[PDB]
Formats: C-alpha cells, sequence, structure tokens
C-alpha cells in the first residue's frame, strides 16, 4: 500500500482468502468491511496519525478525544472471486465542525473497473465521558492538510441513497435473531467490539432463502450506542418493498437501540 | 505464495492486519489459525487439488470421499506483530492407512527464526453418511508423488505434546461459557463451521484475567463430530496445573453430546 503522488489519498491492493469467501465463492460483505477499515488504518499511520481505530492528532490525545463512527453506507456491484485482487483507493474529507468522513472505492485490479464504493461519517467524542463533540477550529486546522481542499465524493449524486434518514423498526418485527454476543475474535486491541461485526449481526435476521437467491447490493448502517463484551443484542428486521429491508439491533434485556440501518438486495 | 524448488512444500508471506490482533497488538492465535488454512488451501489448488477444504482427487470425488480434520496442534513462540511479515511454509505427509498429517513452520520474515509450528491429522471420510474409512490403496497411491517420501515433522520430538491423548472433562467444570451458536462470518464457502471457530469457543470458557497476563504457548484440540449451523455449543475449562495448563470440552447445549475436547498451555506474560 501506498499514499498517491499528492499524498491526499491512499492505495492498497488485497488478493482474497479461502476463508473470506461466502456460498457464491466471492469476498462476503464482512471481509468488504474488514478491508475497508484495514487500508483506512494503513492510511492513518502513512501521514503520522493514531493507529488504534480512533485516527486522533496530538491535541485529541491530550483533550482525550477520540472519533466514532455514526454511519457506514457501502454500495457493491460485484463482490471479488477468492484469489482475486481488488484495489481500493481511500481518503478523507472534513466536513467543518460536523465531524469528517472517509470515502473509498473498490475496483477489479485486472479490469481497473469500479466494483464498489463506500463512504462514512465519523464524529468527535470525548472517549471517557462518550460525550459527543462539534469540531474546534484548533483541532480541525491541524488535520486539514491531509484532506483533498475541494470536495471529492465517492457517492455525487443528489439526495442520494448515503445521506437518507433511517425509521425506527416498530414492534413485532418480520424476522428476528435473539441472544447475539460477541467473543473474543470480535473484539479490536482496545478491547472494543470492532464495526464490522455490528453489520455480521444486523445480517443475521435476514432470512437464509434471502441470502441463497439474492446479492447484497446496498447496506447503510446508522450506530448510536456501543455494545460491551458483556452485553446480548436481538436484530430486527422487516420487509419494506429489487428487495428491501428495515434493521434494528437492541440490547436483549431492555431494549435499548444500538444500529438501526436499510438494506437493497439484487434477486440472482 | 509459491511451491519450493523441489515442489515438495508452499511458502507464503502475510502481512498482519489491524482487526487481526488482540490487547498485546500481536496476531491472534485465530488469526494464525485462519493463516494456516489459507496456506494449505494455496498449497493443494497449486498441485491441482480440490479447493473448499476437503483437498480431493479425482477419484475421492467419484466415491464421494473428503478430508476432514481429526487434531490440530499449534505451539507459537512469538506472536506477529500488526504490520510484521510472517512467513509460513506447509508440506503433507502420507501416514499410510490411517490418513494424512499436514504439517506448518512460522517464521518471522525479517529475521528467519522460527516463531512458531502445528501439525494436523486428516482422516477421510464419505461426505454424505459421515462414516470414516482407512485410506485404500489406489488412493494414496494417487497422491503420494505431492508429499516428501521420508518423514518431515514440525514436531519430532520422542513423546511430545502433539501425539499425547486427552481426557475428557468431568462435570463440574471450573469454569463455562454457555449458549455459543455460529453466525455467517462463521461458516466456510460449503455453509459448514470453519475449524477455527472451534478454538475461538474452547477459549472462551479461559477467564479473562489469564488472557489479560498470560500468552498461550500451545493448543491441542481433538474434533469429534460437527457442530451445524442451528446447533447451540457450551464451552467448559478446568485448571489441570509460572505455567498454566488447562482441559478443555465443547458439547451441544441440550443433549451434552461431546463435539471437541482439547488443552492448552499459557505461560505467564
Ligand atoms: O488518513 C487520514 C487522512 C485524513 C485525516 C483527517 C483527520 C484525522 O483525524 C485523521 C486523518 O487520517
Ligand atoms: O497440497 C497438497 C499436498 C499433498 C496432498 C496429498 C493428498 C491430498 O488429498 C491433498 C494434498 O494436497
Amino acid at each position: 500500500g501506498s499514499l498517491t503522488e499528492d499524498g491526499l489519498s491512499y492505495k492498497e491492493k488485497f488478493v482474497v482468502r479461502s476463508y473470506e469467501v461466502g456460498s457464491n465463492k466471492t469476498a462476503t460483505v464482512e471481509t468488504i468491511a474488514n478491508l475497508l477499515q484495514e487500508v483506512g488504518c494503513n492510511h492513518a499511520q502513512s501521514v503520522g496519525f493514531s493507529t488504534d481505530g480512533f485516527a486522533t492528532t496530538t491535541t485529541m490525545r491530550k483533550l482525550h478525544l477520540i472519533w466514532v463512527t455514526a454511519r457506514m453506507h457501502i454500495e457493491i456491484y460485484k463482490y471479488p472471486a477468492w484469489g482475486d485482487v481488488v484495489e481500493i483507493e481511500t481518503w478523507c474529507q472534513s466536513e467543518g465542525r460536523i465531524g469528517t468522513r472517509r470515502d473509498w472505492i473498490l475496483k477489479d485490479s485486472v479490469t481497473g473497473e469500479v466494483t464498489g464504493r463506500a463512504t462514512s461519517k465519523w464524529v468527535m467524542m470525548n472517549q471517557d465521558t462518550r460525550r459527543l463533540q462539534k469540531v474546534s477550529d484548533d483541532v480541525r486546522d491541524e488535520y486539514l492538510v491531509f484532506c483533498p481542499q475541494e470536495p471529492r465524493l465517492a457517492f455525487p449524486e443528489e439526495n442520494n441513497r448515503s445521506l437518507k434518514k433511517i425509521p425506527k423498526l416498530e414492534d413485532p418485527a418480520q424476522y428476528s435473531m435473539i441472544g447475539l454476543k460477541p467473543r473474543r475474535a470480535d473484539l479490536d486491541m482496545n478491547q472494543h467490539v470492532n464495526n464490522v461485526t455490528y453489520i455480521g449481526w444486523v445480517l443475521e435476521s435476514i432470512p437464509q432463502e434471502i441470502v441463497d437467491t439474492h446479492e447484497l447490493q446496498v447496506i447503510t448502517l446508522d450506530y448510536r450506542r456501543e455494545c460491551q463484551q458483556d452485553d446480548v443484542v436481538d436484530s430486527l428486521t422487516t420487509t419494506t418493498s429489487d428487495s428491501q429491508f428495515l434493521h434494528l439491533l437492541r440490547l436483549s434485556g431492555d431494549g435499548q437501540e444500538i444500529n438501526r440501518g436499510t438494506t437493497l438486495w439484487r434477486k440472482k
């Protein structure tokens, strides 16, 4: 992997592994999501930021501030087959005082064709109190030199899927998968549940017949609260329609929302 | 990755990823186990075998026979750090009519030093009836040309740990993690639970304080029966012991049917 010529984006190639593919012998969306995090981490390292999933600058560490994902949006046109090489390009944009955005483009290394695209919204938080914050001028002015100054969007189209508001699933859910809990492999180096685990949990309540006859095309996921290591989650899904679904992850006991999202599936 | 000069073994380098490491910022044993399966798959593909976790010959496919793991034994001296490159060499050996063995050696790419080793026992089974069988002469004679003829062992030592008999944990277990179930990410391309998931489930019943103060050095795991996609597993652990040793048992949550048994050895950090 390497920073591009202008130093404002990063590229890395990955050979899809035998254990990374599903029943169609192509990479799962969780494998894709893990590769997006890996290339994001390598980009942060290359330009001098923290490497731990929080991409902090010097002033942020002094203030005990971290970056946390508010939303992940992924659209896949073709999942790479086992043994294939996929090239991923990533960059960050400053969105004023709201926060930052990290975008990605996926291409087939042999054809050069765009096979997928992703975008994510990140907000600043105190790591101890968990209190959200607007980005200050002194903090923002420090990282602006690592971003393209003009807008560069993986999802440019006006009123596109990536920015749509997601409603809250109403009980009773059409489908459910209850009592999901993280194991040590679901945790990151800081003992926090990996963001990709929540995508897997959302997908658990999709019926196996949809998975067997359809390909996932778009997933949009909002992150409201963390699942702790000793928490238990219920995954709820209701058809809203191509097949479209509305999703809700909540804590198994009190029903506290942790995530909400939508998926769009194309018949094979 | 590539076959070595003599065509009897295969080597591949891997750069450790950010999501592959634990609290020590080094690769977890499940990341290591996944890399061992990946290099085994690439070796099978390079010499013309099936690529699906069953490494079948044309004759085996005709007879609906597959290879299935009976035991996995891994010993790690140093876990590779995040960003480090690890080189893994793998080869297979025919063990007469009993079955086959796949061995691996792990090295730090920069120093060339052996950082770990692993060995696994594989038995032949009918895919449909799940009935085990000895290896036939016509099947064995077909794959012997892909193995070194003289013994080449990752664990040569006399009565070494890799071949030791594992006893059955007696109730009550000292520690337990109940109601473990696989999700789609735990499944392979054939919708079977990945062998590495069982290592993760075994480790779930080790107390967090042991994980925080010790490094896993050796794990030996026997595979008795598959966990199906809709099965639920209980993970049991009892201390048997500077070094801590444990006895492990995975069984189906309802009837208590054994799926795996194993042992782990941990050294204080
Ligand atoms: O790799 C990057 C690029 C831009 C960027 C901007 C802010 C930040 O905190 C981390 C960042 O990492
Ligand atoms: O890669 C290999 C090497 C030897 C070998 C021997 C038997 C077999 O079924 C698969 C095999 O794959």
